[PDB]
């Protein structure tokens, strides 16, 4: 479907249990390298395969274009299509990832769309998913159930009435990190063209899920996704799935902390 870059992976041969799709700008190489050394490292988690890919569009900068071309050649984990990669095109970026799952990895049991300024505890996520007994039409994350369109003209999430004309948004999950069973990717790509467009990608996916009659559900009896960020501790971070507001160096320091304290017990 018009992909400029496709990861060197074969999901039919080796169906992944969890596929991470990470959004990042071309200049955010430091982010991607920190993820590649930390929670993005492909591995078997409780015998389940984890795969990690980075979603990119295109840019006017020839330098960044060449950098990203070289990165794809060294890492082979970039999914790319020809759309201008800017904040207000994040919906295209998300739909590219969903399209990739639909076309090339329908075998994925679960797919997590995540941001680059994030800590992800794949071990705990896998444990909770294996416990949920939900393999189809499943969608979870930080649930946002009574959200009102931001009508402040200079806010990053401002939508005019012509862009979104209704008083409330549909149920949706924060775009920081959301997880869905792999079949969900095909149903969304299908109805995508008939659902009203909105430039906020997490609201757009919510509109698609609503059209599909897919209901959001909490992953666990306790909160596990933290779009607002968290005060760090080893024992807390062992029992969460996702935390936002995390810069590259902090992610390496947190990952080192968890490695250093492996084998220590927590209340
Ligand atoms: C991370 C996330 O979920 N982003 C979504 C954004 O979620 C925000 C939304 O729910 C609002 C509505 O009450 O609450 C939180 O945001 C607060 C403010 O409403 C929001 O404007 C502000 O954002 C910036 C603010 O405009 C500036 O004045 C300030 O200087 O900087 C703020 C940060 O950049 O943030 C506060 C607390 O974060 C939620 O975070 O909602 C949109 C839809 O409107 C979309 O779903 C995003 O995914
Ligand atoms: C999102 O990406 C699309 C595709 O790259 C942009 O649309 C193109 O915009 C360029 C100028 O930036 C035009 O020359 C093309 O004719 C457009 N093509 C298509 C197919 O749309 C779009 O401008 C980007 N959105 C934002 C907000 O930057
Ligand atoms: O052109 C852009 C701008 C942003 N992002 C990604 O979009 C996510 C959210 O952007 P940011 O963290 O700046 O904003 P937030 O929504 O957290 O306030 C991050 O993964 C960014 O790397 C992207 O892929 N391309
Ligand atoms: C998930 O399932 C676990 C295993 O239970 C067995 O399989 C499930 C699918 C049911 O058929 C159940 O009756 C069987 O005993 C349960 O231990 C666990 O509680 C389940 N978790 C949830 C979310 O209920
Ligand atoms: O495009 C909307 C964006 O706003 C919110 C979230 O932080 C991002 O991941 C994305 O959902
Ligand atoms: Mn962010």
């Amino acid at each position: 479907g018009n992909f400029l870059k496709l990861p060197d992976t074969d999901c039919r041969q080796t169906p992944p249990f969890l596929v991470l799709l990470v959004t990042s700008s071309h200049k955010q190489l430091a982010e991607r390298m920190a993820i590649r050394q930390t929670w993005g490292k492909e591995r078997m988690v409780k015998g389940k395969q984890l795969k990690t890919f980075f979603l990119l569009g295109t840019t006017s900068s020839a330098a960044e274009t060449k950098e990203v071309d070289q990165e794809s050649q060294r890492h082979g984990d970039i999914i790319q299509k020809d759309f201008l990669d800017v904040y207000y095109n994040l919906t295209l970026k998300t739909m590219m990832g969903i399209e990739w799952v639909h076309r090339f990895c329908p075998q994925a049991a679960f797919v997590m769309k995540t941001d680059s300024d994030m800590f992800i505890n794949v071990d705990y996520l896998t444990e909770l998913l294996l416990k949920k007994n939900r393999t189809t039409r499943f969608f979870t994350g930080f649930l946002k159930l009574n959200e009102f369109p931001i009508r402040q003209p200079f806010s990053k999430w401002f939508v005019s009435k012509s862009e979104y004309p209704w008083d409330r948004y549909p149920p949706f999950c924060s775009g920081t990190g959301y997880v869905f069973s792999g079949d969900v990717a095909s149903q969304v790509y299908n109805v995508s063209k008939s659902v009203p467009y909105i430039k906020l990608e997490d609201v757009f996916v919510g509109l698609c899920l609503e059209r599909l009659n897919i209901r959001l559900e909490e992953l666990h009896s306790q909160p596990t996704f933290f779009p607002g960020g968290l005060r760090f501790s080893v024992c807390l971070f062992r029992r969460i799935v996702a935390c936002h507001f995390i810069k590259p160096r902090t992610l390496l320091d947190y990952w080192q902390a968890l490695e250093n304290s492996r084998g220590e017990d927590c209340p």
